[PDB]
């Protein structure tokens, strides 16, 4: 209902990601760690790489168990690796408890620290499944759930604006102060990643009219770790055909559409009301029920005269439901009923025109012949 406490405990700059403060070992070390829902572990820096404010310094910590375990985490744009172990974590504006969890504490890294970045280490909120080395290590949030009453569910407010971001991680539950109007509900289809199914696309009102199988080609995801709305190649190909020729009144280069060059106008003058809306229709909770979810240019069009970059983008990895659209919505990610809620954010950026909405219900028939096997 009400978590006084936790408005606003989210801190970042412009594509850095959002972080938290948490707090690590007896007494307790301070560092801020990035708030990711694509991935399971939680890992912190444990060596004084020059990036780094801060790092996890285990010879510090009464309550530190080492695991005498190694993790070795390679994925497209970087790897890390590390030492496994346990110690007592608390999160200052979260929840009154302090939990035994796993961390892995990072020795070596490639392209995973941002050089001007304010976080030292990732929080990885999905399901053991996708966790390092294998399920077996629990994830955080898993153990918070566990060892307290901690209830079984977590929101986020991503509110946007190098600039800086804010929101808030309400953890245990859900404010009413940060949304308006009601909560629509898309099925968890699977708990590894937080997987989700596309049942339709529009642009402007304009449906795409592919079979919806292409709009989860692998998977769709909600992932609050990426920038970016990320598309399926032919998916993508076929809305920035759309976006381009509702978008038509002005003339902009190729590599704009594909992020290579920026697009600027006179400070004060960028023509919003020239680019389309973004429909997102999901799954409902009942047959052959869904609902849909709307984006402006003000999400999609990013910040870098004012210039923008194009933050719609293809992916070989399926769609990924990044801060691009996170940052139009209130996100409850309810694991207790395997089910993501998505309403219209009290933060959202919006002009006098057109705003972010979440609306239904929608007749939708094969929703389920949408998801990919
Ligand atoms: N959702 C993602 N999380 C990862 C990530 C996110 C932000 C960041 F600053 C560094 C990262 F490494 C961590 O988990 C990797 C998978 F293990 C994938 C990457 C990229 S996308």
């Amino acid at each position: 209902g009400s978590f006084v406490e936790m408005v606003d405990n989210l801190r970042g700059k412009s594509g850095q990601g959002y972080y938290v403060e948490m707090t690590v070992g007896s007494p307790p070390q301070t560092l801020n760690i990035l708030v990711d829902t694509g991935s399971s572990n939680f890992a912190v820096g444990a060596a004084p790489h020059p990036f780094l404010h801060r790092y996890y310094q285990r010879q510090l910590s009464s309550t530190y168990r080492d695991l005498r375990k190694g993790v070795y985490v390679p994925y497209t744009q970087g790897k890390w690796e590390g030492e496994l172990g346990t110690d007592l974590v608390s999160i200052p504006h979260g929840p009154n408890v302090t939990v035994r969890a796993n961390i892995a504490a990072i020795t070596e890294s490639d392209k995973f620290f941002i050089n001007g970045s304010n976080w030292e280490g990732i929080l990885g909120l999905a399901y053991a499944e996708i966790a390092r080395p294998d399920d077996s290590l629990e994830p955080f949030f898993d153990s918070l759930v566990k060892q307290t009453h901690v209830p079984n569910l977590f929101s986020l407010q991503l509110c946007g604006a190098l600039a800086s971001v804010g929101g808030s991680m309400i953890i245990g539950g859900i404010d009413h102060s940060l949304y308006t109007g009601s909560l629509w509900y898309t099925p968890i289809r699977r708990e590894w990643y937080y997987e989700v199914i596309i049942v339709r696309v529009e642009i402007n009102g304009q449906d795409l009219k592919m079979d919806c199988k292409e709009y989860n080609y692998d998977k769709s995801i909600v992932d609050s770790g990426t920038t970016n709305l990320r598309l399926p190649k032919k998916v993508f190909e076929a809305a920035v055909k759309s976006i381009k020729a509702a978008s038509s009144t002005e003339k902009f280069p190729d590599g704009f559409w594909l992020g290579e060059q920026l697009v600027c106008w006179q400070a004060g003058t960028t023509p919003w009301n020239i680019f389309p809306v973004i429909s997102l229709y999901l799954m409902g909770e009942v047959t052959n029920q869904s609902f849909r979810i709307t984006i402006l240019p003000q999400q999609y069009l990013r910040p870098v005269d004012d210039c923008y970059k194009f933050a719609i983008s293809q992916s070989s990895t399926g769609t990924v439901m990044g801060a691009v659209i996170m940052e139009g919505f209130y996100v409850v990610f309810d694991r207790a009923r395997k089910r993501i809620g998505f309403a219209v954010s009290a933060c959202h950026v919006h002009d006098e025109f057109r705003t972010a909405a979440v609306e239904g219900p929608f007749v939708t028939l094969d929703m389920e012949d949408c998801g990919y096997n």
